[PDB]
């Protein structure tokens, strides 16, 4: 089985990426998974992409309806609509704690949704 329990996201940088000729925003997320004494902290770094972080909110959403008072960023597929700074720490700031809010709850906690998100999964949904 999943051998989850206290898990602790956050940001700590971002950048924007491009792909098909389109810029989109992008988060690194620290993940830190403390086991038993008997083995070490475990303590990774991956890139989450604005979708993605909407994705989750969706899937954990369903398991808890107070996470449906949260509202994330988003933005357009425009040519002129890109990203800048401005976007990229308003966002930022309204994601870094959004995951706060995934580990506050405890059905979120234990939801698979989160571990998933918390994992480097870049093909995540």
């Amino acid at each position: 089985g999943s051998n989850l329990g206290m898990w602790k996201a956050s940001i700590t940088s971002g950048e924007v990426t491009e792909e098909n000729g389109e810029q989109l925003p992008c988060y690194f997320v620290m993940v830190s998974l403390q086991e038993v004494g008997g083995v070490e902290t475990k303590n990774w770094t991956v890139p989450r992409r604005l979708s993605e972080f909407q994705n989750l909110h969706r899937k954990l959403s369903e398991c808890v309806p107070s996470l449906k008072k949260v509202q994330l960023p988003s933005l357009s597929k425009l040519p002129f609509k890109s990203i800048d700074q401005k976007f990229m720490e308003k966002s930022k700031n309204q994601l870094n704690k959004f995951l706060q809010n995934l580990l506050s709850d405890e059905r979120l906690c234990q939801s698979e949704a989160l571990y998933a998100f918390l994992s480097p999964s870049p093909d995540y949904l």
